[PDB]
C-alpha cells in the first residue's frame, strides 16, 4: 500500500450542508500477493467545503471514523454512520 | 479523481525476472456523482525490481500500457496484455 499521507483530521459543518466530499467503494477482483476486500475512498471534494478545509484529499482512504475501524464496511454502512455524526466528523485516512 | 503524478514510463527487464510491481482491478460498488467501472492499480512494488527503478509506484494507476487504453480491462486482459509485451514495457499512468 504505502502511500497517500497518513492523516487524522476532524470536519465540522453547518447543520443544513454536506461536508463536501463523496465516497467510493472499492472491490478487489483478484486474489494474489496482495489483499482482497472492501475499502471506501473519497472520490470528489467540493472546492471550499469543509471538508477540503480540514485538509481532504480525493484519493483518501477511510480508515477510521469517529474511532470507528471501517473495514468490511459496505458503502451504506459508511454513509450512515457518516449521517450518524450530525454537523462533526472525525477521520483517520489513507 | 484529481491525483498521482500522471507518468509516462517505460520498463525493461531480464528474460526471466518480472517487471517487479503488482496489479489489482478494483470494481465501484456506488452509483453517484462519480463514475462506475473498471480500474487497476499498482498495489505491490518490489525495492530495487525494474518497475521500481523507472519511477513507478504503489498507487499508481494503469491508463495506457503500450499506447493500449486500458479501461473495461478485465485483471486477466491487463496481464496477458502485459506478457504480451517481452521484457519492455511502456506505462501512462495516474
Amino acid at each position: 500500500f504505502s502511500w497517500s499521507q497518513r492523516k487524522l483530521v476532524t470536519v465540522e459543518k453547518q447543520d443544513n450542508e454536506t461536508f463536501g466530499f463523496e465516497i467510493q467503494s472499492y472491490r478487489p477482483q483478484n486474489q494474489n500477493a496482495c489483499s482482497s476486500e472492501m475499502f471506501t475512498l473519497i472520490c470528489k471534494i467540493q472546492e471550499d467545503s469543509p471538508a477540503h478545509c480540514a485538509g481532504l484529499q480525493a484519493g483518501d482512504v477511510l480508515a477510521n471514523i469517529n474511532g470507528v475501524s471501517t473495514e468490511g464496511f459496505t458503502y451504506k454502512q459508511v454513509v450512515d454512520l457518516i449521517r450518524s455524526s450530525g454537523n462533526l466528523l472525525t477521520i483517520e485516512t489513507l
